[PDB]
């Protein structure tokens, strides 16, 4: 259908075990294009701001701790049906419920340590992308 | 077996052909760790500054034009013997002279569009890394 952009995060687990390349390759093989990317070590404030909607939930602290335990790679992916297609390759949030051959199935150890993040929707994608990237930071493909 | 850092650039050809993941994976498979990375679209000044040592060369204009023709990915790779090790997996600058299985052999179409850059020495690596990255930008692995 229409060209969408979605946020990817390779989480501290997948980075520490050096799966950045393999994961990126999954994106690109499925036809998604990386139009922005950067490695970051999120501060407590960064993670808390990003996951702000879950501020009152029981798992908030766990989530913040895991996402600040080490450097991540934050990326913007562009393509047809990007949000859902990205979601398909990632697999279920729960790696034990994730289908074989997906990123979570292949690289995730647990719920907390589930390798990668992807935006849940187009609406969530715009906010998440805007959280990590200035609009002039997202590089159109020339060439 | 002393740990070094070297600069990697995925050039606009390999980026436009969506080989970022595959190339990254080659790095990680070789025991190198990605400790910094970002996608950038180099300005003419950016490119001219980085390649300043070739300013007087005839091919300078072609080099700058190609390296500004589209987005690149600049990265810092870390590991034992990183400079030389990176150059081994990259292969010869000329893809016709590159060994099988190297990045240039697999992803380069020509000498001009040869997929990727790697620092040629420790002195140049220290300069190239500092050109694109603040020390505070290079993320040590904490897990």
């Amino acid at each position: 259908m229409a060209i969408e952009r979605t946020l990817s995060i390779v989480k501290p687990d997948a980075v520490s075990k050096n799966h950045i390349g393999e994961i990126f390759a999954r994106f690109e093989k499925a036809g998604l294009k990386i139009v922005a990317t950067k490695m970051k070590h999120l501060s407590q404030a960064d993670a808390e701001g990003f996951y702000a909607e879950h501020k009152e939930r029981g798992f908030f602290g766990d989530l913040v701790a895991f996402m600040t335990s080490g450097p991540v790679v934050v990326s913007v992916l562009e393509g047809e049906n990007a949000v859902l297609a990205h979601r398909e390759i990632l697999g279920a949030t729960n790696p034990k419920e994730a289908a074989p051959g997906t990123i979570r199935a292949d690289f995730a150890v647990s719920i907390d340590e589930n390798a990668a993040h992807g935006s849940d929707s187009v609406a969530s994608a715009e906010r998440e992308i805007a959280y990590f990237f200035a609009d002039n930071e997202i590089c159109p493909r020339t060439r």
